[PDB]
């Protein structure tokens, strides 16, 4: 047992390891999305940059959870990082819709994590999740919803012109 | 009676209190408009910023009238600030059309106020209204008419692309 | 239903709309207070500035709640902003006592909002209220209590000298 | 009763006074530790500096709780600050082990305080404890565990060379 | 026996440990005083700042004596730091009168310490006390007497106005 | 078929996708290593920083291969990123030995990739591998061998002192 461990339930430790994997998975999804828009037959450079930045942010999310695990005296256990569900993301709109669904799924996992931390009376872990994850998620979900809405109203995915102009004006 | 009061008719005092309420009402209309465009299913960020700035300007209008009331020795009497007529503003074009109608209504109130000040031979109040309100109104009405015209010619409200591009190029 | 909405109870949405109205009401109370001290027969310029700044802060409070409503996928619904209970605030001490009572009332509303968010297991909303409102309120209540105490010990409201000197040394 | 007091349970007030005493006690323990390493027969200058800084941080912890007590309208009640359990701390490793045990004890007190604030539905006090104390404690406990581990692996306490080199490279 | 010890009497060593405790006690008295003036029903912010600074100075006094003990090869022995005699300090004037009495008591202890160092022919300890403590005490006693005098002549403690104005002009 | 594709064999395209996975795997190994040294019972902060930087470099390696795939008109196909072979890396020396073995394995894959590009007469791909990977690998392998050698000669893994001092002087 770790000399630093205090009020840190084994179930919370396990849940944190599951969350680490999920954040790394989200990083992988956004990495895949990014280079889809770098294809010569897609060629939306600011979509590509946007998703690559999101990919890097998700890796930071994972790293901060790994730091937390050690801070509390838990032990990191890593799993395979599953490949993303799509190889082909079809359109800027469809990728944004997938990212929205991804972020809502990660949010649900974080909310279940917070419920567990609450049930185990772990206020430090509750505050950690609230402080570093829950509002980040709300902002990410809101931004992706905003993007989806604009692309739809602009005429995407049918209008390749719309995706092009969104790439320049919103993501550029 | 106030030691500063001079040539300030009771009717003018009352009219100034009515104008204070109207300016606060205009501030509220623009506040509502602003956050309509912040909705995830509308998502026109520069419409939102534009109307929020207009909201703040209207509050300044109200404050300067409250200052005038005290400068002249009248007594401020506040009324409820009525909620705006619309919860849903439908489109960027429709919001601009509503703001145009609002500004023309506030202008009419200011012109009636000026007629009263003229009838009561209050040149200080006439100059105050002319100096700080009447040309501000003309410029605001002209700008909103310009915006309405551009949105119409661009294809709004049917073209969500038009509202998007107007948001970036004129309001951005 | 909003594409961004997740774990956001209809009751919380309604409570947030009620809180928006209350913050706008507080802004109106402080606006009224401010210009009372700008009257030529009151003439406490730093009381006036202090309350005007508080008025502007309350509008910011309202705006941040409107932003939150949209972030979470709720829909803003505005109500009339009621006029303040007093036209005449009588003295610097009495205005500070009224502001203290106002802030304690707004605090109670925020604490009921937090209880609801807790009952609905909304940790994001709990953190939002804690982060942006609850300590702001505690600090505001403490500052107003401090001011009330000083004015009382100085001899207010009987001593117009006390209110004058407090205006210069504490609010100036 | 205090004019500022709102939703602040008498039990919480008492618990905050107990925590104030404990933080002052921790300040005293670290003060004692510091000057032990300033002895001519111990002479580890960076151990001494490290613990003196920790001592000053604990006094700041106490002061912020005294500020909180007044912010919420409770009344500070001070008790004797007990002398530390050890006059002689024996070795750099043993002092770090004692500081680790101290911080875990203070953490437990803070977690009991948070449970009480939760039971009394005091979200402001919960947020205060989370924001200013609980992660500070986790970081302090982790750092002391790190230090203990390094000193042990280096060969302390038997190796006076290890304590000397740790003083220069980690604490210097 | 310490390798550095020279001409340092066991009685002086013990007296220095007693003085360390007394300086820490004075630090505690001023800490208590400080937060009394931070109460919402007292609310003299510059009294609070003044006494908090005095508290920090007393801790520095204690630390320099702990340094001296080690410099001379004595061994620090700590005792409980007794809580201050008053929880309620009643008025700015009464707190200043108590601080004056405190400083005169600490001065008497220092003068007895100096007599002992003289009797034991310890010129280094005599010079240390003279250099770092005796004139600091005289200046502190003179300043507190000055403050008491001004508060009395101003009309304190009856005049809450006097304490308020002293807070701004002398302590501000 | 891609409009940009020229002299790019399907076998090379597949090999590049295999290399992408391997570089992401190496990133994961170094991520795991990094946080092993962040454990409170290991606590070698510069080992942790060193491996985290290596992790980030490997992700850059992967990204540049994804860019190459698109530049040449191939299509990225991602696979699961396998978890690292070790959860526990035991010692600084053992982690360096594992990283050395990892880099030699990645080098072998790159050399097989280069042989394939040579056999398919793809000089652009040969130059890409030589320019951006092969000397990076040689330098990485040499540096890790240097580190292993120093740790062994210093007395690792038995000497926890050696690993501590290596952490400060070579990795610090
Ligand atoms: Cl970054
Ligand atoms: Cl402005
Ligand atoms: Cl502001
Ligand atoms: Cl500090
Ligand atoms: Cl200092
Ligand atoms: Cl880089
Ligand atoms: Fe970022
Ligand atoms: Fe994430
Ligand atoms: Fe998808
Ligand atoms: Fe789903
Ligand atoms: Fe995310
Ligand atoms: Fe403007
Ligand atoms: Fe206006
Ligand atoms: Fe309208
Ligand atoms: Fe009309
Ligand atoms: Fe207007
Ligand atoms: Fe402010
Ligand atoms: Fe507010
Ligand atoms: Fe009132
Ligand atoms: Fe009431
Ligand atoms: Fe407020
Ligand atoms: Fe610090
Ligand atoms: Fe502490
Ligand atoms: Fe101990
Ligand atoms: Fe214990
Ligand atoms: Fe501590
Ligand atoms: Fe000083
Ligand atoms: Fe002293
Ligand atoms: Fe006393
Ligand atoms: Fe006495
Ligand atoms: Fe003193
Ligand atoms: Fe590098
Ligand atoms: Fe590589
Ligand atoms: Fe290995
Ligand atoms: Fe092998
Ligand atoms: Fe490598
Ligand atoms: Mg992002
Ligand atoms: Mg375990
Ligand atoms: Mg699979
Ligand atoms: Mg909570
Ligand atoms: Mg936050
Ligand atoms: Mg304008
Ligand atoms: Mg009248
Ligand atoms: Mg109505
Ligand atoms: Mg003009
Ligand atoms: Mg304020
Ligand atoms: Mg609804
Ligand atoms: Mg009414
Ligand atoms: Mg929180
Ligand atoms: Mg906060
Ligand atoms: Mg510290
Ligand atoms: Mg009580
Ligand atoms: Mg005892
Ligand atoms: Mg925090
Ligand atoms: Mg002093
Ligand atoms: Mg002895
Ligand atoms: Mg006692
Ligand atoms: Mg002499
Ligand atoms: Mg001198
Ligand atoms: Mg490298
Ligand atoms: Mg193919
Ligand atoms: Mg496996
Ligand atoms: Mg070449
Ligand atoms: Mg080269």
């Amino acid at each position: 047992t770790s000399q630093v461990r205090q009020n840190y339930h084994q179930d919370s430790e396990a849940a944190i390891n599951r969350q680490i994997n999920l954040e790394l998975y989200a990083s992988y999804v956004y990495l895949s999305m990014s280079y889809y828009f770098d294809r010569d037959d897609v060629a939306l450079k600011n979509f590509a940059k946007y998703f690559l930045h999101q990919s890097h942010e998700e890796r930071e999310h994972a790293e901060k959870l790994m730091k937390l695990q050690n801070q509390r005296g838990g032990r990191i256990f890593l799993q395979d990082i599953q490949k993303p569900d799509c190889d082909d993301w079809e359109s800027g709109l469809n990728a944004m819709e997938c990212a929205l669904h991804l972020e809502k799924n990660v949010n649900q996992s974080l909310l279940e994590l917070h419920k567990l931390a609450t049930d185990k009376n772990d206020p430090h872990l509750c505050d950690f999740i609230e402080t570093h994850y829950l509002n980040e998620q709300v902002k990410a979900i809101k931004e992706l919803g905003d993007h989806v809405t604009n692309l739809r109203k602009m005429g995407a995915p049918e209008s390749g012109l719309a995706e092009y102009l969104f790439d320049k004006h919103t993501l550029g």
